């Protein structure tokens, strides 16, 4: 439950379905190690990336392949991707929802962080 | 130049040009009194709505005709308009820029408030 | 299920809890008739406002009392409220989520509209 | 003036002043090559990063040091930075304005791309 990614389309007012998402964690030697990946479901959500026990303190990067999503709709968007980089679990375990709202020339992202 | 409105298009990545904007001030009977109006320029900006002397404290409404903008582009919009309601000049005269970033099914608005 | 309102706080990265929401529908004589109201729960969501059968075609207004939310946190925000006005069910019944992401001097809103 | 970056603060309702911004171009080996850098002015804008001749087609990254900005304000931020990655000049030279609207737990970015 501790990391969920949600992607919405601001053109159609819909979930953004089948969007690829890759998560990385920064290693002690400062490289980015692959951590998890998946694609958004029919609801625009990607669940099941990690576990409380695996999701230790660290700096995480979430890269959302927004360009492929728009190109499959015939659009050449501005951004190559949307990346979110954040320190997690620095004050103890938390649940993180990373949400992204997509348009061809803009995106917004927010974090909802809760303490279970 | 105490009040400026700027409108941007997140689909095209451009200013939102020729968008109609109406400004109201709340009357004592809580109805909306017409104040100023205009259309955005080629830069997406609308200047010259009021003066220092006329822009006194009060609650103001800015209505942006987003639906007409998207219809003119042949794109289906969700909202009937975008309205921004705010109390002006609470703590001395300010310069206000009201910016709106438009997508068909979402919009954002921010205020940039600087002290002359 | 057909109308849900969700409110998030972009300062704390959290649901916006206990936010008052009033919904209105435009009558045939062009006045706004109260339709439903409620406040957001612990998850930032407000469920149970209406039913498929009551939620007929029409122009609806959702007014979110963002100013009281910020004032209870000690903040004097820019906006008096966040209002969302939209035509619903014009092409047949749909489910609508109206989401608002709040900051003291900005807000975003999106609609997620699905066909059940 | 082909590239300008503008940063705004959604908490204060102001330009985000003195924000560090670094621009990179993707090298043939897929590493990021340093390109230009600066800090936002009192208007929240950063001008003068490049020239027409130097800003050739390529994939560019703009990294905005949002975490340092919020720490300087004494406000806890979520993100380590905000990055914008885009392919420039695909269809002839453009003027790009990259705007970012910052909150502690959310940010938005849009591109305003106009043709000289
Ligand atoms: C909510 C929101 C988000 C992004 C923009 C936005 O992209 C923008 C672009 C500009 O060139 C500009 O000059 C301003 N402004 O000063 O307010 C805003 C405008 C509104
Ligand atoms: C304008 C805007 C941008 C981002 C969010 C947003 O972060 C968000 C988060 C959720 O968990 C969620 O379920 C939804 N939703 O379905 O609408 C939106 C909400 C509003």
């Amino acid at each position: 439950c501790p990391l969920m990614v949600k992607v919405l389309d601001a053109v159609r007012g819909s979930p953004a379905i089948n969007v690829a998402v890759h998560v990385f964690r920064k290693a002690a030697d400062d490289t980015w190690e692959p951590f998890a990946s998946g694609k958004t479901s029919e609801s625009g959500e990607l669940h099941g990336l990690t576990t409380e026990e695996e999701f230790v303190e660290g700096i995480y990067k979430v890269e959302i392949d927004t360009k492929s999503y728009w190109k499959a709709l015939g659009i050449s968007p501005f951004h190559e991707h949307a990346e979110v980089v954040f320190t997690a679990n620095d004050s103890g375990p938390r649940r993180y929802t990373i949400a992204a709202l997509l348009s061809p020339y803009s995106y917004s992202t927010t974090a909802v962080v809760t303490n279970p």
